[PDB]
């Protein structure tokens, strides 16, 4: 409920905290404001749409501007030259107990955790960038974890599915590219199962709804480095961290308000 | 560091050791010569480029000429009638731990050991030849190694993934055919996954970077036979044998110099 | 008195000259070759053309032989087995002044000296030398630094860039590709750009005026062993050092002065 807190998105240490002011956007969306004008400020959104007929979607979105001078006037016009759009259509189950979501939260702030893969890798922005890794998706706490290695390498776009079946395990995909003469992207579709109601396999299963459809394209632009996709990722992380309001949401199988 | 030392490719025994020195190749690539002239004498290449944006690459080249006299002339020019080329683009992670590469430096060595699979194929010339073989991937001695066995069969084009799911685990694959009037080739991919930062599966995984494309290409020509086969094999496995510089690169996730 | 004339190169200890003496400029194309065997000989090329109304490009390409023997037909023919083809286009507007040049001669030059980390690539494996970082280069007594971080890979192309500013950054490729069946060509290109400040429109926007295009590339046989790149690569780059014959022409009035 009214997880409408203000939360630091990027956990930078208490200097220049993005803090961002929640409650708001239009017509089925969330948002979160930071301390500045409508040029420069990050930009934070989340909505619920229920996807298809058993499976609701949760589209997430968030900026993340270049705090600089712009260079098209010369005066104090505070504005990005280029931004880096995230976006996320994270699909989920609803009918399931509380507990199902709590597994996806945990496989969307283990996604970037610090000292892990992506969070690593597109903050350096070159030697690691774009995507392609891995983490335990669900990080449960020495029981019941979910491991997840990789094979498949067909044109360049990989899948990787986990410990179980090609048809029951934690997929994730992705792939890059130069799609124009300036940006790039980067289509990390984490399609997040789910797996609760259960100890460790104890047959009081009966869990219900199928999957999740975390499509993404984070389009970063070639004027970014390495200072500046740190950011990027911080943005990412600080995003779906637990006890801030996007993943709280996607924690009780609700939105904000 | 500078793992450029003097390795002897082919381990015959001591006699006409086919010793490589070190140190060399043009833009981005490695080089190990033999004692002869520019002509007979033995190609090793080994190239890092980061492949994509996750992955980094590894091509690595290695020729096996038929020291025998030639036969357009009747001269002493000293060349080969026929090539052994072995190419190989290893793909490969980055920010994952030393430990990661240790893991897919033995899925090179184990590819070709005394004794296993490919090596005494290839090695006949004939009544084993080209590819689709099994070996216990990761060497690491006693537990927690990797088990493989096979299943489909379309075109002749085989595909193997380890004891996981379709999409997380040792995958490998190849094929022959006669290219021309002359030569065949191996086209042995060894899409070798990662699994690191890990005892025996116990939570602390937080394992980074997806994949690699050990794409081959191996070459022969139809004037070979069983004896200067098992020259090629050993070509191949000298190649990425422990201690050795070629290997050792891949194995801090480093070049040579 | 004549320029253009019989100079010195490449050489190693105390053996082989190579002293390179005029021959042809035949529509605008300098060039130059060596000693008694033309096939042997190592040629050179440079023209003055300006591309433009507001540019001057130029074309300072570079073949360096292979002092080999190929007896085909029971004789002993004095031939190179392969050649160089360092082509460096330069374009330098009018707006920029006579104090651009000669910080940008020291950067194309001043870029592959013997191992610097993008021609220690054109004389060892780790052609990129360090799984590809943050590197040093072009420098001058004590205040600006051009430390060149890693960016783009994108189908085989490999790229640097350098500091905060993109439009100031010092770009760098590098890519490997097999021409044929019995060659290995390459790619590396490089642009230097200036610390200018283009105001149009009332704001400074730091972008540099031009930027340099130092385009090698070399061809490299399979039957060429592991001993001739080692001497290749400080025949292309050891060309052009800091006011070599052909460089010093990159560097001032004299064309071979």
């Amino acid at each position: 409920a009214s997880n409408f807190t203000q939360f630091v998105l990027v956990d930078n240490g208490g200097t220049g905290d993005v803090t961002v002011a929640p409650s708001n956007f239009a017509n089925g969306v969330a948002e979160w404001i930071s301390s500045n004008s409508r040029s420069q400020a990050y930009k934070v959104t989340c909505s619920v749409r229920q996807s298809s007929a058993q499976n609701r979607k949760y589209t997430i979105k968030v900026e993340v501007p270049k705090v600089a001078t712009q260079t098209v006037g010369g005066v104090e016009l505070p504005v990005a030259a280029w931004r880096s759009y995230l976006n996320m259509e994270l699909t989920i189950p609803i009918f399931a107990t509380n507990s199902d979501c709590e597994l996806i939260v945990k496989a969307m702030q283990g996604l970037l955790k610090d000292g892990n893969p992506i969070p690593s890798a597109i903050a350096a922005n070159s030697g690691i960038y774009a995507n392609f890794t891995q983490f335990v998706l669900v990080d449960n706490g020495g029981t019941g974890d979910v491991t997840v290695a990789p094979s498949n390498f067909a044109n360049g776009v990989a899948e990787w599915i986990s410990s179980n079946s090609r048809s029951q395990a934690y997929k994730v995909t992705c792939s890059v590219r130069q799609s124009s003469a300036q940006n790039r992207k980067y289509t990390i579709k984490v399609e997040v199962p789910k797996v609760a109601t259960q100890t460790v396999g104890g047959v009081e299963l009966p869990v219900a709804a199928w999957r999740s459809y975390l499509n993404m394209e984070l389009t970063i632009p070639i004027f970014a480095t390495n200072s500046d996709c740190e950011l990027i990722v911080k943005a990412m992380q600080g995003l779906l961290k637990d006890g801030n309001p996007i993943p709280s949401a996607i924690a009780a199988n609700s939105g904000i308000y």
